[PDB]
C-alpha cells in the first residue's frame, strides 16, 4: 500500500540531487549517505531543521531518470567513516566532506517520460525533471512526483516514521 508513504510525505521539504555519476548514487543506496556542495549543504541543514522530513530525488545526469528518494535522517557531519565518492572534473573531496546521512524510501528508477505532467513553481513551472542540484521542489509537486515512482517492497517504511 502507500499509506505509510502518504503519511511519510505529509508536509514534507523535497529538493532534486543531480549527480554526475551513477558510482555515487550506487555507494548512496550502499551506505545510506549523501555528499553535496557546500551551498546546497546549508540548505539541507537548514530545512532538516524546519520540516518533519526533508526528501531527496535524485537523478543522475544524462541518465534520462531519477533514481530514487531518500529521508534525511541527519544534518551533515565531518570526520565520520570516509567515503571514497567518484569525484568530477571541478570537484575536491573538502567540497564533498559533510555527509548526511538518509534513509531510502524508494530505490527504483523513475524515467523523466513519466513526470512530463509535473511542473515545479519553484522552477518557473518548468517540468520537475529541470533544475540544477539543490533545486527545491514545491510540496504539492514534489509528493506527486514521489508517488509516481514504482512501489520499492524492500523497504518498510515504520522505522522511517519513528524518527519522525
Ligand atoms: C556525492 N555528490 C555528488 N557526486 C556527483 F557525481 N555529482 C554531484 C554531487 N553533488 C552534486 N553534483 C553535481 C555537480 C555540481 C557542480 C559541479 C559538479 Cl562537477 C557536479
Amino acid at each position: 500500500g502507500t499509506s505509510k508513504l502518504k503519511y511519510v510525505l505529509q508536509d514534507a521539504r523535497f529538493f532534486l540531487i543531480k549527480s554526475n555519476n551513477h558510482e555515487n548514487v550506487s555507494l548512496a543506496k550502499a551506505k545510506g549517505v549523501w555528499s553535496t556542495l557546500p551551498v546546497n549543504e546549508k540548505k539541507l541543514n537548514l530545512a532538516f531543521r524546519s520540516a518533519r522530513s526533508v526528501i531527496l530525488i535524485f537523478s543522475v545526469r544524462e541518465s534520462g531518470k531519477f533514481q530514487g528518494f531518500a529521508r534525511l535522517s541527519s544534518e551533515s557531519h565531518h570526520g565520520g567513516s570516509p567515503i571514497h565518492w567518484v569525484l568530477p572534473a571541478g570537484m575536491s573531496a573538502k567540497m564533498l566532506g559533510g555527509v548526511f546521512k538518509i534513509d531510502w524510501i524508494c530505490r527504483r528508477e523513475l524515467p523523466f517520460t513519466k513526470s512530463a505532467h509535473l511542473t515545479n513553481p519553484w522552477n518557473e513551472h518548468k517540468p520537475v525533471k529541470i533544475g540544477r542540484d539543490g533545486q527545491e521542489i514545491e510540496l504539492e509537486c514534489g509528493t506527486q512526483l514521489c508517488l509516481l515512482f514504482p512501489p520499492d517492497e524492500s523497504i518498510d517504511l515504520y522505522q522511517v516514521i519513528h524518527k519522525m
